[PDB]
């Protein structure tokens, strides 16, 4: 017996990646984390937890 | 005597322009108004008015 997930994780190109996917021809996994670290906390050192 | 602007037009790379400027090698002009055509309201034909 084991207990894992039941479904796939869903990744989809939503409203901010979809502009750079169309216009630049490059997209990114999870835009919201890249934006919330470059401009929101620019001096946050990479910690583990 | 003519009427004209008192100052220059501003363009700042703040916001979502700064993420793609750092992560990728490119940057829009007016990313926000450019976003409202592609994902916020698609298949709308260009009209001058």
């Amino acid at each position: 017996a084991m207990s894992g997930p039941a479904a796939y994780a869903s990744y989809v190109v939503r409203g901010a990646n979809l502009v750079t996917a169309v216009s630049y021809g490059r997209a990114m996994r999870n835009f919201e984390q890249f934006m919330a670290r470059i401009v929101d906390h620019p001096n946050a050192l990479p910690s583990v937890e």
